[PDB]
């Protein structure tokens, strides 16, 4: 007789599940749909984003009419202490020409952020590439090699805007450094022009989060958008409308 029940909650729940879908396809078209035609769109992800998170944003940008630039890991090297000093020893050895390491603020962030943004970002008032294919090819192979950063080869662009996407950390413990780093990271990206959207589930909005000290900073909230909750639906149509955003 427990067959029966089983058929009883599907039949109401397949309901429940097109209704559902239904008002997210409307959603995507109202919302999401040819708002980004042609604009080339970087995606970056830390090692403890969730996939499905990427996936969703990387989907929506898609459905907005963005270019796929790209998507490069940050492995977890790339914002530990331990890794600090060779990444920042990397970028300034690989350093593209027409880019200059801040000499007032020696973090990793700092550094990995200006020549990354660099190497993948367009001029933003000429459309010209900051660096040169070589000078990118460079560093991005660099990074690799040394096990900071992944990406499949030949899928990278220069783009006008990077989607940030974080995972579930409080920067709480040992995700201290790595929270504050990526902040700092985030900074500097925003400060080579284009524009950054940092997107995280909720635990990055907590004052220890990567979130919480971008909002925490004047500077840093009206520069770079942060969005706290990517796993929710509204969350990835905030992140889309926010490289829009960044864009103007
Ligand atoms: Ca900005």
């Amino acid at each position: 007789a427990e067959l029966v029940e089983a058929e009883t909650l599907a039949e109401v729940n397949a309901v429940q599940a097109d209704q559902a879908d239904s008002i997210i396809d409307h959603i995507v078209e109202d919302v999401v749909a040819g708002t980004l035609t042609d604009r080339p769109v970087l995606v970056m992800r830390t090692a403890d984003a969730e996939e499905s998170d990427v996936a969703d944003v990387s989907w929506l940008l898609q459905q907005a009419g963005a270019i796929n630039a790209g998507s490069i890991t940050l492995e977890e090297n790339f914002f530990s202490q331990d890794g600090a000093d060779q990444l920042k020893s990397i970028v300034a050895n690989t350093l593209p020409a027409g880019a200059q390491l801040s000499e007032t603020q020696l973090d990793p962030g700092t550094h990995a952020g200006e020549a990354l943004g660099a190497a993948l970002l367009l001029n933003p008032e000429t459309g010209e590439p900051l660096a040169s294919t070589a000078e990118r090819g460079l560093l991005l192979n660099v990074l690799r090699d040394n096990g900071y950063i992944s990406y499949e080869d030949g899928t990278i662009l220069p783009g006008q805007v990077i989607v940030m996407i974080t995972g579930d950390s409080d920067g709480s413990g040992d995700g201290a450094f790595a929270a504050e780093t990526q902040s700092l990271f985030a900074r500097a990206l925003d400060a080579q022009g284009s524009g950054v959207v940092v997107a995280g589930r909720i635990h990055t909005a907590a004052d220890t989060g990567v979130i919480g000290r971008l909002r925490a900073n004047p500077d840093a909230a009206e520069n770079v958008s942060t969005i706290d909750s990517v796993n929710r639906t509204w969350g990835k149509m905030a992140t889309v409308l926010s490289v829009r955003e960044e864009l103007a």
